């Protein structure tokens, strides 16, 4: 048909029991991530699968809960799968492979581009409620799940709501909630820790898609985080920012959260730049709201080439700083 289909096959956990699934994210924690694919790991990697193999792993029970959650489809001789399977700080999660542009689905997934990365930024802290706006494959939701009383997972795409829900059940936790909606909307009452891996990239002020909003998407978000924060909260964001001539993200940014009249501390940690055709400057950070004095900092903090040397590296640095 059309080029753009990479993202588009029905996801369906809730016509599985969560027994089933909770077991098949068992027998994932056992072989995903490891070398010399298993059957499973292998069809969770995108190489079709003898199903014979995949049952003597799994068993008849698991092999029919991947056709019927839509983890796997049955070709004729084999079975193949749409999503690919990582293991990472604890949890299992299922995703759409990483692909080009162009064969995007608009319900196309975040491949998990920087979930591992943001997970070592964060604020190894806890507390009562959770919410990860634009949470994807849920990802972020299920590493907060172990720290947190409850999460809210808030995604507009009903693909990655049911993903998300999907990949709870892998890893039976029950303190997860996942929610279709427009922002905040869903979001009921106040959060003491909200965390926010943007759609922007490139696009500047333009929307282009679900994973590239443009910068409206980050002004709906700041101007709104105020009432949804609880008092000594933690705000957590990763983004794309755009500085022009006599009009730098900073300012733009202040005016948002109202920085001021709220007694905010915001710090941005800048970890990639390149300048623009406008003189001015794109960047790649890290966004915190944390209490302290009011006020906003940036620094450089090159977070990207210290993960490719050491990972380890970037626990507790925003603590530190
Ligand atoms: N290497 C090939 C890949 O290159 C681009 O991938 C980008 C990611 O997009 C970007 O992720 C960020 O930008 C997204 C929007 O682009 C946001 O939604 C997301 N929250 C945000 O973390 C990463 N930082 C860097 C990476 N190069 C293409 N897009 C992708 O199709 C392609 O396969
Ligand atoms: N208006 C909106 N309301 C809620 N989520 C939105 C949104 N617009 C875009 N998003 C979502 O924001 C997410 C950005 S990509 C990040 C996904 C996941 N948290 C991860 O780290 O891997 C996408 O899933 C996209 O669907």
């Amino acid at each position: 048909g059309s080029h753009m289909i990479v993202g588009g096959s029905t996801i369906q956990p809730e016509r599985v029991d969560a027994a089933a699934l909770r077991q098949l994210g068992d027998a994932m924690r056992k072989v995903v991530g490891s070398a010399d694919p298993t059957p499973l790991a292998d069809l969770l990697s995108g190489t079709p699968v003898d199903p014979d193999e995949l049952t003597r792993e799994v068993g008849a029970d698991g092999r029919q809960a991947l056709l019927d959650s839509g983890m796997a489809v049955d070709d004729g001789t084999t079975f193949s799968s749409p999503l690919r399977g990582h293991q990472l700080h604890g949890v299992v999660v299922l995703s759409d492979p990483d692909v080009e542009e162009e064969v995007q689905h608009r319900w196309y997934v975040d491949p998990l581009w920087e979930a591992d990365l943001l997970i070592r930024l964060m604020l190894r802290r806890g507390g009562a409620r959770a919410l990860d706006m634009g949470c994807g494959s849920g990802v972020l939701s299920l590493v907060l799940a172990d720290r947190y009383e409850s999460v809210l997972g808030v995604d507009v795409n009903p693909r990655a709501v049911a993903l998300s829900r999907l990949n709870a059940a892998l890893n039976g936790l029950t303190n997860v909630t996942f929610r279709e909606g427009d922002m905040f909307e869903p979001a009921e009452g106040r959060f003491s820790r909200i965390v926010f891996n943007s759609p922007t990239n490139e696009e500047g002020n333009e929307f282009v898609d679900l994973l590239e909003a443009g910068e409206p998407i980050l002004e709906t978000f700041f101007r709104n985080v105020p009432r949804k924060l609880e008092s000594g909260g933690i705000v957590e964001v990763n983004l794309a920012m755009n500085d022009y001539p006599g009009d730098p993200f900073r300012e733009r940014l202040a005016d948002w959260l109202g920085l001021t009249e709220n007694g905010l501390r915001v710090q941005i940690f800048t970890s990639q730049r390149r300048a623009t055709e406008s003189g001015g400057e794109w960047k790649r950070g890290w966004l915190v709201v944390a209490p302290g004095p009011v006020g906003l900092t940036e620094v450089e903090w090159p977070y990207h080439d210290r993960y490719e040397e050491d990972p380890d590296a970037l626990l507790d640095g925003t603590d530190r700083l």
